[PDB]
């Protein structure tokens, strides 16, 4: 298969080409000068060793498969790579790493055929920045119209050591060297693992250091990347998608903190105000052994001038960046570099302020505005040597897939949240045509445990104690499996009983839209309903063909439009596939006292909802449309990310029930969500 | 005693690969009892026998099996398992210490050599592997039985003490892929830690040698602060504490001054920033968990870790220091018992050592407390105080590896301040002290050892050496993996002195050499009193004077102060003979423009210079005395600059002018920056 062909590129990054890939079952074929410097002389005693016909591949089929790749007719130009050395740290919010990056997804992209990109590809491997080839090379399979049934791994298996304790992964090395795979046992991995209970943030810990909620940061940036080939970045609403994915994260992270006696997220507004948050990753770089670097209680923000990684910015260029973004928020309009004015208070306003925020490759004006949100990460990430002088690299938040485990990239967000949000609260209440549904009444709304008996209205979480073989990342190590046992949240399985009446003549594929609301913050106290909207979290939306008269809607939680299953998170099928809310994240976590949230269920018109897509959320990947969209396809809901709450309400609105009241079609249940301090094997 | 070395071996190496892993590359072996694998293993017993035993399908010669006997009873080894087998080990926690000395008593205790193997044995694969380590060699060390028993260097049993993790795991490649008939040194680089913006990266070819560490490892092996009374009770292993680290300090400031980085400031007040910083970039292997760095300007805090059971608080030494110093001040000090101890004598300083340290033999643990290992424990848990943060000891929380750290002569130069208020105390020594009427010192020189070798000029420049780090690697390829590194080099030469002795008959006098610098930073002339204190011992020894005219000449290879480069980076001996300065490191470093000293000779007195005590391991008495023998000097440790001089002394000429037993050679110190293999 041609998927068979790019998968041994695609694991053991820092393994070259001549060791044979898939436990030893895939070899390759490779013309002598495809062989770096160093192992070129001695080619010949490698295949020797290495080969399909070695001695230790004669064993295996106890088959084999063998890949031809041709010599190119002339070598491509990997010099604008050069200076990113093989094992060298690679962060994708430096803007000189990701020009590199773009250049060689455009030159695999630029390949005339399928086949010819192999060869390409298998060239620039073993002459490349690991985790820089890994990148592009995904990127370019995700978009060539002749590989669009090609699966790719999961970062998971391509560089675990962004995602496990490195303590961990190091006891696993001495259960593979000595136990047979038959007898291997897993090596587990503790829940306080960065801090103990006497850190307060810890209590986020099953949040922001959950492996899945990483991978979906990873993905979704990979899904809808800042820079790159036009085509790869240019994709429906992505600006808006990025405000919104990560406004839903602060929300879910803030319900949590309320659950765990954590107060509200302060903003990261003042980058000259020492920051008090400390948080020591643990993470290492297996490449170079340069650590992921802790950031110590209280340290300021310095001006970052990298000589070694091209990497310059200051304070003051956010600091004379935001004045202007937040003057064009105000005014109404943005203004781009050819100087055509583009309003920013419509719907799509929201889309044009995420690409200039963030920033993307498609900001109407690069210069005016600058790059806030990515530059933050930047001085965030190298606070601990800002010089370059200790020779130190990046923290968890100079790494796409690293970053959320830190408590101050929800307070960094959390700033940047505050000004879409400013450009939100501009827009006008939605109105009586747009949330109402005339001939479409909601009669009943329900959640019951998908069991026999099963409680009614009634949330229960749990820790369930997962496995995930990480062979695939680590290189030079043993062979068969190197199992890891890992903790996380888990929720009981549940179905949405709906029960709609239409009094219409005809059929309406009609959409139901799910949301969580908070009642009360940390003190126990209820929240003010602006404060309960702008924490509103999507737990689901669907299409439903009502017929008239009486229908009744069972929607299973698996089904969730939001989340993507348990094996597409860790499993070994596009990267769009990563991409998606971990299904065992899909309620928040609570406590043991329980939680009460208002459940909010609403049919909205297919009129205002559709933009003529076809999908079928059952099939393919398309079951995580809330975060990631549909793949190389429109955003399948015409409505504003967040209907109906990302706008403010009407006036004298001041609960959950009058914003509902005027409207049939919308219903509340109240649900308690109760955490069960047990662990449950899977 | 030659195969009790091999029993021995297998123990001392791979620390993390168990005892049914073949040893020194599949040739040594161990057959063990069922019971002395460990609760993970012993139910798959049989099948790692068939797949690592002696006649697994794992040189020429048939492989050596060990036999283990099984032991009487088991021993309770509960009071070193709460520190568990991969965790960190720090020797300047007293809990770990105190571990350390009960497994190392278990290990004296043993009625034979034999039995040791046993036990050692059965305590391996159980116990964590640097407290192990070191408990095992210390005993090896002591036990009367095992006396010429060879004992592996840190460095071939933790060598993620000494290497940059990022060499470490690129050799990691090398071995897998390439046979070790083709493999290749991975080098290492100098600038590795910072970059020439950081000040204090200039003086990196000190701090972080590996040479250079290792000999503080070694000595404070041989001479520990805790563990059996027998272990401990050294002869003036106090002073020699002073000593050794004083030597240390003056040889560091004399090249900060050649780098143009100016003196050593104390590190007095623990609650002002710590104003430098340090980035160690090492990493522990065993659980991934680095000696973590010490950003700019960071406060210290009170240490209080449950998890290492260590607690010890900034108060504490403000609260020792000052019963320490009116000790000092009174000129006794006062014992547990109420007994008065005199410190304005020449022994003074060492019952002052074991007080500062502190060591076990202090003659008040409560009263004067433990200053100098506790400043070591607030600074090396700076970054996580309370161990909220689950993050192990930072360099100078490691014995190997606290010298590495800038911050660790501010708070020795806080320790030797401390001493020298007790050194100023003293009278200045006498004619009697001084003089020697029978001997003369005609000329003093020195000449490159070469034909047509530069006369009073030393020249230093860099070396590069490689060294097999094999044996300490876990889970890793066979073979070879050899790495690259750079450090400071002297060029060879000798000491020409002429010596009349108008004695009627024979007398065996010392010779004693000191090198003593002349400007700062700034290029400005050092005060008389600032270059006493920087007097650094380049060699002592003694000389048989016939009647008449001697002429002595004295090879730099057989300096008194420095050990050979097979002696710091060699393999299977005990590990007295680890301990001692780097031969390599005989001279400061210098710049290339050249810096001038003041070569000082002097022939003492053999009546005053001799206590009742250079082919075996005894050529590095200047730092560790002799190995279980008296300090074959009885004059105190840096004399004759150890006390202040007479008030009318003024300059080097001066000190030297009455005494014909004394002369100066100016020397010039150049450096060459290139690099020459070895
Ligand atoms: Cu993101
Ligand atoms: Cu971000
Ligand atoms: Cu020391
Ligand atoms: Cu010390």
């Amino acid at each position: 298969t041609l998927t068979q062909k790019f998968h041994g590129l695609l694991q053991h990054p820092l393994e070259p080409l001549f060791l044979p890939k898939n436990d030893g079952t895939l070899f390759y074929d490779l013309p002598e000068r495809f062989l770096t410097s160093r192992y070129s002389p001695i080619g010949q005693n490698l295949a020797n060793r290495f080969g399909p016909n070695s001695p230790a591949s004669s064993q295996v089929s106890n088959p084999p498969t063998v890949v031809t790749i041709k010599d190119l007719d002339e070598l491509p130009d990997l010099t604008f790579a050069t200076w990113i050395k093989r094992r060298d740290s690679f962060s994708l919010f430096n803007p000189e790493h990701r020009k590199a990056a773009g250049k060689l997804t455009k030159l695999f992209l630029d390949q005339p055929n399928a086949d010819r990109l192999v060869d390409v590809a298998a060239y620039a491997r073993d002459r490349l920045n690991a985790p820089l080839f890994q990148y592009a090379l995904s990127v370019a399979l995700l978009h060539r119209p002749d590989t669009k049934s090609v699966s790719v791994p999961s970062l998971l298996h391509l560089f675990p050591d962004q995602f496990i304790d490195p303590a961990a992964q190091v006891r696993m090395m001495e259960e593979g060297s000595i136990v047979l795979d038959e007898n291997r046992m897993p090596i587990p991995i503790p829940m306080n693992y960065t801090a103990t209970d006497a850190e307060p943030e810890q209590r986020m810990a099953f949040f922001r250091e959950d492996i899945g909620v990483n991978l979906h940061h990873w993905h979704w940036h990979l899904v809808y990347p800042a820079s790159g080939p036009p085509d790869v970045v240019r994709k429906d609403r992505r600006g808006e998608l990025f405000y919104y994915m990560h406004q839903q994260l602060l929300a879910r992270y803030q319900i949590d903190r309320y659950a765990q006696g954590l107060g509200r997220i302060e903003p990261l507004a003042n980058l000259r105000e020492p920051v008090r948050e400390a948080y020591y990753p643990k993470l290492l770089r297996t490449s170079n052994n340069r650590t992921f670097c802790p950031r110590y209680p209280g340290m300021t923000i310095s001006d970052v001038a990298r000589s070694a990684d091209r990497l310059e910015v200051r304070i003051a260029d956010i600091e004379s960046w935001l004045p202007r973004v937040l003057e064009a928020i105000d005014a109404g309009f943005a203004v781009s570099d050819d100087g055509v004015r583009v309003p920013l208070d419509e719907t799509r306003g929201i889309d044009v302020l995420g690409n200039i925020l963030e920033r993307s490759a498609i900001s109407i004006n690069r210069n005016l505005y600058g790059d806030v949100h990515n530059m933050g990460h930047v001085l965030l990430a190298f606070i601990h040597d800002p010089r370059g002088t200790y020779l130190e690299s990046s923290g968890v938040m100079g790494g796409v897939a690293t970053a959320m485990r830190d408590p101050i990239f929800y307070r960094w967000h959390k700033f940047i949240d505050n000004i879409f949000l400013r450009n939100k609260a501009r827009l006008a209440p939605y109105t009586m045509a747009e949330l109402s549904n005339s001939n479409v009444t909601l009669e009943a709304l329900e959640t019951q445990l998908d069991r026999a008996g099963g409680a009614v209205n009634s949330f229960v979480t749990f820790w369930q104690r997962s496995q995930v073989d990480l062979r695939a990342g680590i290189d030079f190590s043993a062979a068969g499996s190197a199992f890891v046992s890992f903790t996380h949240l888990q929720c009981a399985p549940f179905v949405y009983r709906l029960r709609i009446n239409s009094t219409a003549r005809s059929n309406r594929q009609d959409t139901v839209r799910i949301f969580l609301l908070p009642r009360q913050n940390e003190q126990g106290r209820p929240l003010s309903f602006e404060d309960r909207r702008l924490l509103a979290i999507e737990l689901d939306s669907f299409r439903v063909n009502l017929r008239p008269g009486m229908n009744n809607i069972v929607r299973q939680s698996s089904n969730s439009s939001v989340t993507i299953p348990f094996e597409r998170t860790f499993g070994n099928q596009s990267r769009f596939c990563g991409c998606g809310w971990p299904a065992h994240m899909l309620l928040p976590k609570g406590n043991a006292n329980g939680v009460e949230f208002d459940l909010f269920a609403m049919v909205s018109r297919f009129e205002d909802d559709n933009a003529n897509v076809n999908y079928d959320e059952n099939a393919g990947c398309d079951d995580s449309y809330a975060f990631c969209g549909l793949r190389d396809r429109v955003y399948p809901s015409r409505r504003a990310m967040g209907f109906p709450f990302d706008r403010r309400a009407s006036n004298g609105v001041r609960s959950v029930a009058d914003f509902v009241a005027p409207y049939k079609n919308m219903r509340l249940a109240t649900v308690t969500l109760r955490f069960m301090n047990t662990i449950i094997d899977r």
